């Protein structure tokens, strides 16, 4: 038979910028992220350098942390 | 003024195939899903056309649902 499968894939990725405050760097990385909410297609790049690509049907996302570097 | 952020992301993706019962369909689901998990990039396809690309840190998945198609 066939099946559909819904799968929650929760990932932690990092993204670096520049800017005069932690805030200014946090509105940045909030408007890149808007931007994919609509995404119809994620793709992984896989530990041996192949890439997947699946149908996404959802997206959240919240920043975990932000941080000055030296 | 370099800052570093991790952000989560919580995508739900759609995963079709054939099996004999759902059971198998989920073994088959997390073959595929355990062979991500050391994945070094997540990229998302933009409905312009453009592609961003992410640096993974962390990834975690669970199936929530797995459904008979007709």
């Amino acid at each position: 038979a066939g099946y559909l499968n819904n799968i929650a894939l929760n990932l932690e990725i990092v993204l670096k910028n520049k800017a005069d405050s932690p805030e200014v760097s946090e509105t940045l990385v909030t408007r890149i992220c808007e931007n994919l909410l609509l995404s119809k297609e994620v793709s992984f790049l896989k530990a041996d350098g192949s890439v997947e690509n699946f149908k996404l049907s959802d997206m959240e996302y919240e920043i975990t942390n932000t941080e000055e570097l030296p």
